C-alpha cells in the first residue's frame, strides 16, 4: 500500500 498526497508518499 501507498498512499501519494502532498507531492509526497507514505507507507499506508
Amino acid at each position: 500500500g501507498v498512499c501519494c498526497g502532498v507531492s509526497f508518499c507514505y507507507p499506508c
